[PDB]
């Protein structure tokens, strides 16, 4: 079915290795939303985990799902526009945040990923190219966009097997301490001068609170972020604790 | 579905913690078929497989064809169970054949037919993820150089930033292919009528496993055999030796 008798397209909001979003406003109603066109692999199923999961939600901080479509090399989603821009932007036009901006989007942040966690489904990409603003306001309204790293979470065997360990709800709260930490500073908690290193700064949970940004950041704060960057997934606060922490109070 | 219309049941050809496997004729065609009653998942509860797991074992052997892997008829389902109507393999679970009686050669013969079924297994970017004497079948236990399907797809799976990302993700390796190569490892060794990582315990047994703590005992052995086993029963997955390889392998080739 042909989604260019539906929709009148627009120009691009956005870029990926293997998806364009771009604007589209639909013929019948006027109504405006966010094509994502998702060119498969002609050689993909990672394209119904994504559609299923965006199916299933609705929260004022996620984004909306509307329809479905396919061609003969794209498969096209058509989503809840988002016209505010990347939190990517946002804070790069301001170069960082006061507490108190920082704590009213994380809240957002918080309310949308409890929801998501309610439901077993883990976002897996959560970062600031992924938070959206809907109007660029003095205290902005976010959403949570890009689905599909999300997942449901629920004697002769091999070494990698026997030490399995699967991945859980637990990998999200890691990227909002660290979401935290570069929202209140210029920095990206982790980064090395490579790959390599940026990976090994990760494992050994190797970052400071450097004085040229922490110096009069509150107890509070830094008590939260110390709180999500643990190593050991099952000491991590989860999503519940973080709405009760006392710099979320 | 209702399946007593259309088999007549026969003798208990198996059981587990989850299902039971019987011997049904076709009433249509007189035909022999093996049913595999599986007891569905109450709530989402330890009891039962779930209509996940099921739908995944359906659609494997749905999409499998292979001298050496066992065939899928029909599905029946009723308020307890999906019942899987299967291709029959008549002479009794490697297991039993082992229990009976194994020289180089008669080990060969089986591990050839179990590498050809593992490698068009592979070839579709399905791990087994189970395989073992009681999940491997003969078509017949009295002849010479009997013939071998595998079975008990169960487990059986296809096989499919650094800033924000956790730890337990930067060090996670993912499940694939490999570990169907340690298991055959397992299995050339039983063949010995010994396991080369048993314990006393569950946890004697675990341990061992993820250590590498095998032995080739002077009481079993006693050349080529050995260099197999070994370039399998390796820790680190990445450098096994994969289905292409054993099948190069000197010791085969
Ligand atoms: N609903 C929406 N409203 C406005 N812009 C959106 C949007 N959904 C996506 N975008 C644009 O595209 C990006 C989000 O979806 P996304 O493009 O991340 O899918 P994706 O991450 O799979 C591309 P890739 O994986 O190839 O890098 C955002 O940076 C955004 O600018
Ligand atoms: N197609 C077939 N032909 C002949 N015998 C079969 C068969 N499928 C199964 N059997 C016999 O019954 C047993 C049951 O099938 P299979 O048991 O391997 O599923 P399963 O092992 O996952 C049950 P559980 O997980 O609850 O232990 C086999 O070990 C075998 O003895
Ligand atoms: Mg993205
Ligand atoms: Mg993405
Ligand atoms: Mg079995
Ligand atoms: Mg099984």
């Amino acid at each position: 079915e042909n989604v260019d008798d539906y929709y009148d397209t627009g120009e691009e909001l956005g870029s990926g290795q293997f998806a364009v979003v771009k604007k589209c406003r639909e013929k019948s109603t006027g109504l405006q939303y966010a094509a994502k066109f998702i060119k498969k692999r002609r050689t993909r199923e990672d394209i119904e985990r994504e559609v299923s999961i965006l199916k299933e939600i609705q929260h004022p901080n996620v984004i909306t799902l509307h329809e479905v479509y396919e061609n003969k090399t794209d498969v096209i989603l058509i989503l809840e526009l988002v016209a505010g821009g990347e939190l990517f932007d946002f804070l790069a036009e301001k170069e960082s945040l006061t507490e108190e901006e920082a704590t009213e989007f994380l809240k957002q942040i918080l309310n949308g990923v409890y929801y998501l966690h309610s439901l077993q489904i883990a976002h897996f990409d959560l970062k600031p190219e992924n938070i959206m603003l809907l109007d660029r306001v003095p205290k902005p309204r976010i959403k949570i966009i890009d689905f599909g790293l999300a997942h449901k979470i629920d004697e002769f065997v091999a070494p990698e097997i026997v030490n399995y360990e699967p991945l859980g709800l637990e990998a999200d709260m890691w990227s909002i301490g660290v979401i935290t930490y570069i929202l209140l500073s210029g920095a990206s908690p982790f980064l090395g001068d490579t790959k390599q290193e940026t990976l090994a700064n990760v494992s050994a949970v190797n970052y400071e609170f450097e004085d040229e940004y922490f110096s009069n950041t509150s107890a509070l704060a830094k008590d939260f972020i110390r709180r999500l960057l643990v190593k050991d997934p099952k000491k991590r606060m989860t999503i519940q604790d973080s709405l009760q922490h006392p710099w979320i109070k």
